[PDB]
Formats: C-alpha cells, structure tokens, sequence
C-alpha cells in the first residue's frame, strides 16, 4: 500500500522525548521503567507516560509504546543512542525521538 499513514500534520520538534516501542504489557509500567535498573539508570525522570491498546479483543498481538521525559536533554538523547539496538528480556527494544502524542486537528483547530 501507500507507506505514509501520517502525512498531513504540523511540524513539531521533539528532541527531549524518549519514544520506546516493543514493550510487553508486563514491561509497560511506570514504576518498572522508572526504576534505576530500567531507564532511571541514565538519569532522574520528570514525567512517565504509558501508551497501550485501549480496547482488548484477543485477535492479534499488538505492541505498546512508552514516553519518558528527561530533565536533561543531553542525558535523554544519549540514553536513546545507547538504547537502540539493545536486547532486553529477549526482545530488542527500539528508542527514538521526534514522535507526536496528540493530533493538532483535534479541537477542532486550524481546520
């Protein structure tokens, strides 16, 4: 198909935003990720949000993502440079920056 689900949208620069994917419902936890042995290892966290499937049916095996906020950008950026290509619990986690949370349009707004 047409690889480009998110086409029309506003340009938002999110550097101080840790976006991790491929997290098992078990790993997807605020306290678990906050722990100094999980993510806190890099540095103290300010905000921790968990994004997972809202409606559960039991047909396929979807994936969830977590958004961690690092008081210090430097710490965050690097934390992602090292987190990438890293094996955790047998599953290779993937961290990146520059992801959106809400939809500008939603409001409505400038629509």
């Amino acid at each position: 198909g047409s690889s480009g689900s998110s086409g029309a949208s506003v340009r938002v620069v999110q550097k101080n935003l840790v976006f991790v994917v491929g997290l098992s419902q078990r790993l997807a936890d605020p306290e678990v990720l906050k722990r100094p042995e999980y993510f806190g290892k890099f540095g103290k966290i300010h905000k921790v949000v968990i994004n997972n499937s809202t409606s559960y049916a039991g047909s396929q095996g979807p994936s969830a993502s977590a958004y961690v906020t690092y008081i210090r950008s430097e710490d965050a950026l690097r934390a992602i440079q090292c987190v990438n290509n890293v094996v955790v619990d047998g599953r290779t986690l993937k961290a990146s920056l520059g992801t959106t949370k809400y939809c500008s349009y939603s409001g409505p707004s400038s629509g």
